[PDB]
């Protein structure tokens, strides 16, 4: 996160970080055995870990809990990322808490305007790298689909969404890739791509949670 705040331990109880023996990328709990991230995330050998602050410390509250199966969506294309979105499912359920709890799915789509809270613990830096040890937030609002377009013109699906500021300065990056873009309670969109970081008029483009509910639901339901 570029730009962001410190968010303090455990106020985004549904924050995940997915683990290969290092962070890679974020995820979001939308029940206790099922997680939600990006497409581009998949790999072998994910560990998901629930409560957690300081990445680096053991610090109390933390819960690390083995995938059994990711399910990345079928028709993910990884040139274009289109439908970059996936399912991971956990070995076991995960004990829900003040600390760990899960977010819900949304019921409609967010307008443009919409302020949002982003996290992760991705690079805060535009020029170079600087990974975080703790939990990054940011506020960004939904922007609206013309000037997402215009940013990026032929790269946005309808599964895509702009979200951030023009200006630059303040944006999601690597690292936070698969973590949740939460407005109003629900989880709307999904830390996807974008031109470099926290620069000017390239925001952040994210997938469209809403256009996936019923896709989440039947493919939880035969799982
Ligand atoms: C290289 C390319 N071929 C494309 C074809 C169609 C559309 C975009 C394309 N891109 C740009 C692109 C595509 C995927 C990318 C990317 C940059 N950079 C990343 C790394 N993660 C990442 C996450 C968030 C942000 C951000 N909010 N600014 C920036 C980058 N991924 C996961
Ligand atoms: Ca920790």
């Amino acid at each position: 996160i570029v730009g962001g705040y410190t968010c303090g331990a455990n106020t985004v109880p549904y924050q995940v970080s997915l683990n290969s023996g290092y962070h890679f990328c974020g995820g979001s709990l939308i029940n206790s055995q099922w997680v939600v991230s990006a497409a581009h995330c998949y790999k072998s050998g994910i560990q998901v870990r629930l409560g957690e602050d300081n990445i680096n410390v053991v610090e109390g509250n933390e819960q690390f809990i083995s995938a059994s199966k990711s399910i990345v969506h079928p028709s993910y294309n990884s040139n274009t990322l289109n439908n970059d979105i996936m399912l991971i499912k956990l070995k076991s359920a995960a004990s829900l808490n003040s600390r760990v709890a899960s977010i819900s799915l949304p019921t409609s789509c967010a307008s443009a305007g919409t302020q949002c809270l982003i996290s992760g613990w991705g690079n805060t830096k535009s020029s170079g790298t600087s990974y975080p040890d703790v939990l990054k937030c940011l506020k960004a609002p939904i922007l609206s689909d013309s000037s997402c377009k215009s940013a990026y013109p032929g790269q946005i699906t309808s599964n895509m969404f702009c979200a951030g500021y023009l200006e630059g300065g303040k944006d999601s990056c690597q690292g936070d890739s698969g973590g949740p873009v939460v407005c109003s309670g629900k989880l709307q969109g999904i830390v996807s791509w974008g031109s470099g970081c926290a620069q000017k008029n390239k925001p952040g483009v994210y997938t469209k949670v809403c256009n996936y509910v019923s896709w989440i639901k039947q493919t939880i339901a035969s799982n």
